[PDB]
């Protein structure tokens, strides 16, 4: 209970002054099993932000596995293309970027051009979503490109997934038989990579454990964070938080993500 008496407190704290729907959604899994350790409205829908693109370079990866893609495939693209937040992608308009650097890019920074150039390479949001329900996750739905999908309007089911199945979808590409050992391998990799999520778990983290997360952030309060973690330099359970309407600034939300990540490293057992 008591990390659960956290995530509601968090709730409560960031929601109090809303006067719009507003919730946080948390669940931690055992990733070995895929047991549901605790959960708090694990069936209850959010935006995805940038999370989804772990999803999206899973879609690559099952492409590459399949023969389909190569991780050494050069995309060279136009300016035309680039969007808001785009750090890694604005530096190659010249030389362009591999599917292996662009995958990069997308999870490890959050390049919104990197994932939408990817997005493309696979058909769109709409198959990222058919991918999805291919794998067994018929709640997990892209419909837009970045930056549109972070829009967040109240309870739009466009660009949300669900902590249950998101936490599920990351077991199966992490550790299923979907992907090839050596495309879960990279998956895991990108995600241990991520430079861009410090003030959240890995805020919290003690050293020595490991992490391989990616966090998102869009509009109307929306914030979450995707993770394999563990202590002893291995992960062994994944936890997924995520909130959406509160009107707090950015460094409270964080804030009240890394406590929930206190309280779940506290009481780990
Ligand atoms: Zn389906």
């Amino acid at each position: 209970p008591e990390t659960l008496v956290k995530v509601k407190d968090a709730e409560d704290q960031l929601c109090r002054t809303s006067h719009r729907p507003c919730r946080v959604g948390y669940i931690e899994l055992d990733l070995n099993s895929g047991k549901i350790l605790e959960s708090f409205r694990p069936e209850e829908r959010f935006p995805m932000m940038s999370t989804f693109k772990v999803l999206l370079c899973g879609a690559v990866l099952s492409r590459i596995d399949a023969g389909q893609e190569q991780l050494g495939r050069r995309i060279h693209y136009s300016q035309n293309d680039l969007v808001k937040y785009s750090p890694v992608t604005e530096k190659h308009l010249t030389d362009g970027m591999t599917v292996r650097e662009l995958c990069s890019a997308a999870i490890t920074m959050s390049d919104n051009t990197a994932a939408n150039l990817l997005l493309t390479t696979i058909g769109g949001p709409k198959e990222l979503t058919a991918f999805l329900h291919n794998m067994g996750d018929h709640v997990t739905r892209l419909d837009r490109w970045e930056p549109e999908l972070n829009e967040a309007i109240p309870n739009d089911e466009r660009d949300t997934t669900m902590p249950v199945a998101m936490a599920t979808t990351l077991r199966k590409l992490l550790t299923g038989e979907l992907l090839t050992l050596a495309s879960r391998q990279q998956l895991i990799d990108w995600m241990e990579a991520d430079k861009v999520a410090g003030p959240l778990l890995r805020s919290a983290l003690p050293a020595g454990w490991f992490i391989a997360d990616k966090s998102g952030a869009g509009r109307r309060g929306s914030r979450g964070i995707i993770a394999a973690l563990g202590p002893d330099g291995k992960p062994s359970r994944i936890v997924v938080i995520y909130t959406t309407g509160s009107r707090k600034k950015t460094d409270e939300r964080n804030r009240q993500i890394a406590e929930i990540g206190a309280s779940l490293i506290k009481h780990w057992g």
